[PDB]
């Protein structure tokens, strides 16, 4: 029932000087872990879903249904967003919104600037009509880093009316950030900033990025690492184990503890 | 194509001489595997949910929501029931039905017979009001094996109006000597589809015999857990640096599916949707 867009949690995070974690959904245990960490920490949270993840989990309707189910069964009170991560097209954002997502990222960063503005603006028109928040990216985040231009950032936000921006400034996916650019994209843009590739990034870079307008930090890989590591440990200690709950439960608890750590480091804990 | 009760699929299976597999849900990958197997095989299926599994998956509303989602997202066309495995009380069966289950099993055998009739009949009134099928169990399935009394089975069916009966006659949970004499008698005297728990160990000859004598529902859980865990162990050994969950639970999902497909061909559910 507390399913919301990102707009308000991110605007209050920026004003108050903490960040909200986006933690990526890969399956049921992932979703459970993230929501339980959010409730335990009384922290706002963003449930990130890549196109790949949506597909692996069967579809976006299945994801929204599963989240609403857990939201009822665990009686979640904290603000919770369901956010399309790295939306590849307008059509993807529309499908995801029609499924009941509260938030979309449209990533046309690998396209020319003007062609990015066209599709990002189109997504903002569709989403804003439905109470859906919209994130956009300029520059390229590694997985291959191409820096975002602060005046390009200014123009994209003025032109589209997005609710937050993801300026690529050295961040990389999997396991050296431009605070000079980030600080004044923050000043020049006046919207909450999004930091991709959250895995690896030190508490010190995290807090400094917060200080200069980053209000959303994306974490996926850290949870995959903690979960797979716990699964390995439990299957190794118990070679006779076949009950999926007896090794995916521990993995869920590992994900939960990782996410709690991130929520405390970002300062979302106690802000719900 | 919404969800259906067990009543029609089980009566049809009994008349035609096949059985429908109940395959137990443990998480998203399990549910995905079972529904994809059913659709691939054009076979009816029953999604079993223990009390334990229901809690593990967050709650009964989450389980129904996730199943509805997959049925829309996978465009499932075959009949699909959502069935509570081993309901302990009327309260549990009511909770599960209010969540959107299409089927419940109530076992009040650990009660005097008249009080057992009370609880099962209450469950039947509540469920039949909502198009929900009711299974009942007599005797105990091992993991403590006590055969079901055939006249107890007959009187319970006659008195409650349950749609199917699960007579414990030597079945055990996990990874064979079943009372086919008593099963023939309970099937003939009750006139309802019979249910066989502990499907995992039981060999093909015992399975086909049970079907021949009116067993129309077979419960399978441990086999899928074994297939999944074996595939995960293989993948994690061969890929020491893997952390992406989709890369070991993905293959495991496929293992579960092939497992379920095997059972669907063995039970004769394949092509009967």
């Amino acid at each position: 029932m507390p399913l919301v867009s990102m707009t308000e949690m991110l605007n209050k995070a920026k004003a108050e000087g903490y960040a909200v974690g986006q933690f990526n959904l890969n399956n049921l245990e992932f979703t459970q872990a993230i929501l339980l960490a959010a409730e335990e920490e009384k922290s706002p949270v963003i449930l990130g879903v890549s196109e790949g993840a949506g597909r692996y989990m069967g579809g976006f309707k299945t994801v929204v249904n599963m989240v609403k189910g857990l939201m009822e069964d665990y009686k979640i009170t904290v603000p919770v967003a369901i956010h399309l991560d790295h939306g590849s097209s307008f059509e993807k954002c529309k499908e995801v919104i029609d499924a009941g997502f509260t938030s979309v990222m449209i990533d046309a960063s690998h396209h020319p600037f003007e062609e990015n503005v066209e599709v990002t603006k189109k997504v903002v028109e569709y989403a804003h009509a439905r109470g859906v928040s919209v994130e956009a990216e300029l520059g390229t985040v590694g997985g291959g880093v191409i820096y975002a231009d602060p005046k390009e950032c200014e123009e994209l936000v003025k032109r589209t009316g997005i609710d937050c921006l993801a300026p690529a400034l050295g961040s990389v996916h999997g396991p050296n950030l431009g605070f000079k650019e980030m600080e004044e994209i923050g000043r020049i843009t006046g919207v909450p900033l999004v930091l991709h590739g959250g895995t690896g990034i030190p508490t010190k870079d995290i807090q400094r990025a917060i200080s200069l307008g980053t209000a959303k930090i994306n974490v996926n890989t850290e949870n995959q690492i903690a979960s797979a590591k716990k699964v390995r440990e439990v299957l190794a200690e118990n070679p006779n184990m076949y009950d999926p709950r007896k090794y995916l439960g521990p993995a869920r608890d590992a994900i939960k503890e990782t996410v709690i750590g991130k929520m405390r480091e970002f300062g979302s804990s106690g802000k719900a």
